[PDB]
């Protein structure tokens, strides 16, 4: 499964997920890519800050959904 993230330099990487992956798993994969730590990451989709603790298919994230990172510190 892939989703979009939009990167810090509004460049877009793709990330390979599994539907059951939760917020704390996609920040781990970003800090793979990205280096960015995860307590420095916060992600939004459609506007919402997801949040550690809840899976993709709990926010309806599906193929090709798009996520924002944003930088806190």
């Amino acid at each position: 499964l892939q989703i979009f993230v939009k990167t810090l330099t509004g460049k877009t990487i793709t990330l390979e997920v599994e539907p059951s992956d939760t917020i704390e798993n996609v920040k781990a994969k970003i800090q793979d890519k990205e280096q960015i730590p995860p307590d420095q990451q916060r992600l939004i989709f459609a506007g919402k800050q997801l949040e550690d603790g809840r899976t993709l298919s709990d926010y309806n994230i599906q193929k090709e959904s798009t996520l924002h990172l944003v930088l806190r510190l």
